[PDB]
RNA sequence: AAAUUU
RNA sequence: CAAAAUUU
RNA sequence: AAAUUU
RNA sequence: CAAAAUUU
């Protein structure tokens, strides 16, 4: 009641824009920012059909595939089955009582199941592009048959042991020791200071969402786990509650080419949230603490690298000292499975973007331990008095990341045979495989100063990856090519992507602005295989259009006016309602500052009278001086 | 979606306060901090069939006199029917369609109507009889017919005396900070939009709706078209056009009233535009921010600002001492509105007397409201000077509004007060006006003791001199000097009398005495069984506020109110008391006491000492990482 | 809430 | 969405 | 949101 | 709740 009239008014500003009905009238005479858009190609109703049509063949095509049958279970130790926890916190249990239970036994269901972007992308794009794009690619859950057979391939390859050091990852992975989280603290403060998704599986025996599970793991299993580590007491907790260590393995939905649908689903590992929050506090104090390769001559680390604020063009400045093979040091950085190569031939700077296939399952045991024993030793350095608390979390990491027990479907318990390869979905599971990834590339480089600049080749390099470390080159990754080192406007650095984009400079003013690209189809596949009421659909149309145009759409004049009719197709109302108000959009202009080192700021208003509009008040200046 | 750990429990803690039902089954036997109560006298079926018998009578009583015929509203001037309002903001008109209006002409309709869980809780936890002749005696209502018009010829027609007032006086009597005065010389939606007001108050004509839905057509609308007319000395134009712009509403005070007088007394108020008022404010709210009190300064008559908390109500005794003898030193008088606390020494001793005006408004003479307009005006000009004009146009249209503004009361015929004395009660500054004729008044009675006339101390004389030479009427029986108490008893009253509503009294803390307000059991219970009025909940909810709230103003002083209101706060559901809406806390004896001592601030205690922990199913246990394994 | 990436 | 990096 | 006061 | 003062 008692409020000041400027409290009121922002109050109003607030309720406002949930209200859409009166957002749509009092935007209904205002100035509108368009976006540039192409024009329409045909209409709602022919545009409607052909999306149907498409639809209608991908999902044919996808529940064949889901039921084709899968190969057996047989390369996987079988362990039986598992009794749910017991476990009560309070007045119920943490295992919930009528969920992920057969008789007693743990068990889970494994789901398999069967388009507004693409009715777009019709209305404003030739059917035939669209057409073979969205038939090309969907968006899935994947099939048992494919789910298997990656299974397998990911956890019966035959590995080579890495050659590491402490002294070797110091080089490729150096870290400020300042940065890293004080760790002798006491270990709930800790644990409440990492970050996780709200929403994820907690894992056995939670079976709820991390937020759900939240009290029952810090509260009732987190110190269980506490007293155990701190007793050398695992063993006895493990047997007697064997669900606390018990992972899921499950198929990722995601965007599967339809042709291999039957061949290839990529499975992951879903971990207990006390297990995965406690390795969280060292893997992620370490990754705030790395350092990247362009910060950095030595580091061979590209985990933590931005495109944007001049990060573009500090991929190219760092690229450019690459030297001489054979002579001086190349330019090498890794994310994951994905490598950027710069060398010099008589002077001339070339570059590969090699990948490496399934790689999780190429990651040997000794590098997963090595990584492990880097970070733990990096914290237990600078704060050694906590170092055998967490050298025993240490030893949890590596089991979590080797051995886990893991259901797939039903109740039977599963665990890889070998030691080697990486349990994907383990924390840290990007670091593991940027470190093998870098142990493989720094001895490909120390081979080339011995002498063997035939490791420059296609033939050889992918002979040597794999009798050498294991490694397996994606088809047609090993693809050296000549630099642009210094590109003219509209001009790329090379063809090739990395971190799934290619370097462009586009022009502002006189100035060079180096910024992500790519070809309209692949910006056209992004918009039509979305990663999954009307108007939260119409909105979404919406944020996926500003997105993609930020990611670098913008650049490209097809994708730029596509999106931009896809963004002028917004009704006001829900470009300024409130949601979890953003009622800017990305500019050709807004992006080239992003991506250049440019102070942040707002993107434009696409409604610039929007504020007052709403308010039903715009100030006029009344001055209390005037003569009368 | 990623947060932090500790981020996802904050989220965690605020959406539980919110489940009810979970609330409920968390907080089940939690272990609770009792308030002290009395003990049930009878059960809620028994209580619920008592307060429906009492409710009963009370609505008879008062469709009884809501029945009774008005006298004619002759006593005042007739000026016709006004148009509605024709000004549009947009796409809509400001006066809106189908309201207020009658054939295009500007139309109001008085309500009187004849609508207790409080009642039902009294009669759980009091005496039967003692809680129904309560209960009998005063009641919330609208009023009457009968008794509004009958208060408002007593505010429109009253005889009044033309103080003598100055600059110098009032200088005297309401000393105030120029330095806390806002700079009124700044842009004029800036000052504007810092003055508060209640959101859900009517804005007036012509917005017909609350303040909250009428502020963007009042200050984007009305505002500049007001301002562009002040400022070329054209209001007479924008009135002749459009005179709902300066149309008042006079209404019925919904209000605590005695059965026995419904149809003799209901307070009339005038609801201004919110345009008019919300200028004004500007001045009146600058001004009250730097008002001094008597407490501060010894030469003030102001108790306008007074609290009884953090020391105040020994403030007022401490103050109240340095009184001397009558006819020879100064007494100490402070005044809010009607309510004056008098101080004299007769051989020594000290006296006191509180007494009270009748229909203060109606005595409230043009001079003392000019003076007053005049004295905030030129306060406000004096300290920032560039914008002298625009401000005395202001004060102007202030006074207009407090002496003269047409007004609409039931139906379409619009009246006005045939002379200017007498205060619009409902116009900003209305509390000074009152506060400020009451101050002149008494300051001519003290003045008057120093000529000899002593007799000025007895009731006969008092009320003659009140009535004759300030047109102000003593309400009956409230002119009773009493001797003092200076240094009173652990649980001892200073007198027996009532200041701004209530007693003060001394109460025992370790060998200190502290200074409390204090009423007796009945007026506590009069306040508890008449709420100045949706889920059960909701309702049980407002039951523990009130309750705590009595308790704080001073009920948890007087026994029998401290165990009534200790009982409904026991008997308050956890997931009531702990539910979002300081909230869990409650006021304790010592807490309370605390409050009206000079103590730092503190938190209530609370009802549930472990509620955070138990809500959020997560007490934090110390893990030490630094162990030896 | 959204986009890209691994 | 299992862990994650980079964006607004 | 709530209590008292004018 | 017409303007308000004090308080939680
Ligand atoms: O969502 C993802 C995608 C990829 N990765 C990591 O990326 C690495 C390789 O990805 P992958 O093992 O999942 N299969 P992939 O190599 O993509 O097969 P192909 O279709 O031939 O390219 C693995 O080591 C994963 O751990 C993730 O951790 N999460
Ligand atoms: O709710 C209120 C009460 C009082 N007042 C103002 O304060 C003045 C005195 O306040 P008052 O409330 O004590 N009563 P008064 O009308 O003088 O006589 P009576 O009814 O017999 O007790 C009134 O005359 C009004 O001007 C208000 O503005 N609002
Ligand atoms: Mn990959």
């Amino acid at each position: 009641t008692r409020l000041s009239l400027e409290a009121m008014l922002a109050e109003r500003a607030m309720v406002a824009r949930q209200d859409l009905a009166g957002l749509k009238r009092k935007l209904a005479g205002a100035d509108r920012v368009l976006a540039p858009q192409s024009p329409e190609q045909c209409g709602r109703e022919s545009a409607q059909a052909q999306a149907r049509s498409v639809t209608s063949e991908l999902k044919s095509a996808v529940k064949e595939a889901q039921g084709l049958e899968h190969q057996t279970l047989d390369f996987l130790e079988q362990l039986g089955e598992y009794p749910v926890c017991g476990i009560l916190h309070g007045d119920h249990p943490v295992h919930p009582s009528g969920t992920h239970n057969n008789n007693g036994k743990v068990s889970v269901k494994r789901q398999f199941a069967a388009s507004d972007a693409l009715t777009c992308a019709f209305r404003f794009e030739d059917s035939d592009l669209v057409r073979e794009t969205a038939l090309k690619t969907t968006y899935t859950d994947g099939t048992w048959a494919g789910f298997v057979q990656r299974l397998k391939m990911q956890t019966t390859r035959k590995c080579v042991q890495e050659k590491v050091s402490r002294k070797l990852l110091k080089q490729l992975f150096p870290y400020d020791p300042q940065k890293l989280v004080d760790v002798s603290g006491e270990l709930s403060e800790l644990v409440l200071g990492i970050k996780t998704n709200a929403i994820a599986s907690a894992g056995p025996p939670y079976w709820r969402t991390k937020r759900d599970a939240l009290p029952d793991m810090l509260d009732c299993v987190l110190p269980l786990l506490y007293d155990h580590i701190v007793r050398k007491d695992l063993t006895t907790l493990r047997n007697k509650h064997p669900e606390l260590f018990l992972a899921e393995c499950k198929n990722k939905t995601d965007r599967y080419e339809v042709e291999s649908l039957g061949e290839k689903t990529r499975p992951y590992f879903s971990h207990p949230f006390h297990l995965s929050a406690l390795v969280s506090v060292l893997s992620q104090s370490f990754s705030g603490a790395l350092k990247i390769m362009t910060e950095d001559s030595t580091s061979f680390n590209a985990y933590g690298f931005s495109w944007t604020n001049g990060g573009a063009e500090d991929l190219a400045i760092w690229a450019r000292q690459a030297g001489e093979a054979g002579k001086k040091p190349p330019r090498i950085a890794c994310y994951g499975d994905d490598t950027d190569i710069y060398y010099r031939k008589d002077g001339k700077l070339y570059r590969i973007c090699p990948d490496f296939k399934q790689m999780d399952g190429s990651v040997d045991a000794t590098t997963i331990e090595a990584v492990v024993d880097y970070v733990v030793d990096a914290h237990v350095k600078q704060y050694p008095t906590a170092r055998q608390f967490w050298e025993e979390v240490g030893k949890l990491w590596v089991e979590m990341a080797t051995q886990s027990p893991f259901l797939i479907d039903g109740t039977k318990v599963y665990r890889k045979m070998q030691k080697d390869g990486l349990m994907t979905g383990v924390v840290g599971t990007t670091l593991f495989d940027t470190v093998k990834s870098a142990l493989a590339y720094n001895d490909w480089a120390d081979q080339l100063m011995f002498g063997s600049l035939n490791l420059l080749e296609e033939k050889y390099a992918i002979e040597f990856f794999k009798n050498k470390h294991g490694l397996v080159i994606k088809e047609g990754t090993w693809k050296p090519a000549l630099v642009n080192e210094d590109p003219g406007f509209g001009e790329l650095w090379t063809e090739q992507k990395f971190l799934g984009l290619q370097l462009k400079v586009v022009r502002r003013e006189n100035e060079k602005v180096y910024v992500p690209n790519l070809p309209f189809e692949d910006w056209l596949t992004m918009w039509v295989t979305p990663r999954s009421t009307e108007t939260m659909r119409e909105r979404t149309l919406f944020d996926r259009a500003r997105g993609l145009l930020v990611t670098g759409a913008v650049f490209d004049e097809r994708a730029r006016g596509l999106m931009g009719a896809v963004i002028n197709s917004t009704a006001p109302e829900v470009v300024c309602m409130r949601v979890q108000i953003s009622d800017g959009y990305p500019s050709y202009d807004w992006v080239v500052s992003l991506y250049s080192r440019d102070h942040p700021c707002d993107m434009p208003r696409v409604f610039p009278e929007a504020a007052t509009l709403i308010a039903s008040y715009r100030k006029q200046v009344m001055d209390t001086r005037v003569v009368i």
